[PDB]
């Protein structure tokens, strides 16, 4: 069928692949992490890479990719977001047992500046 979870079902209905809530997704529920990774866009889409230059890095049968992908917090009735280099998914929303739910893919701007080559001048206080 597909690498899911329990609370979720995915249900062949006329031959269509359809994630669908198994359990009421209670807003809250969160999954434990996952391996795999996601490219944030840290680009803006309507200038350059609008396409499958931001994509999630999971196994191709894994959950994560099943669901179809939104930026909005409305449609996404879970998130997925990295936390500690591991992909980490949590219920935003609470679905109904039967409904469909999109995924959130994190794009959290980290700025990506590199780590500080360049010290500090004069550490220990300040902050």
């Amino acid at each position: 069928p597909w690498s899911g979870p329990e609370e979720l079902e995915l249900a062949l209905q006329d031959g269509q692949r359809c994630v669908r809530a198994r359990l009421s997704l209670t807003e809250g529920l969160s999954w434990g992490p996952f391996y795999g990774s996601i490219q944030t866009r840290a680009l803006s889409p309507e200038r350059e890479e609008p396409g499958p230059a931001v994509t999630l890095m999971v196994d191709e049968s894994c959950w994560l990719r099943m669901l179809p992908q939104v930026l909005t917090e409305e449609a996404a009735n879970s998130e997925i977001y990295r936390k500690d280099d591991a992909l980490w998914c949590r219920v935003t929303k609470v679905v109904p047992s039967g409904g469909l739910l999109y995924v959130r893919l994190v794009t959290e701007p980290h700025g990506a500046p590199r780590h500080p080559v360049q010290e500090p001048v004069e550490p220990g206080g300040l902050a």
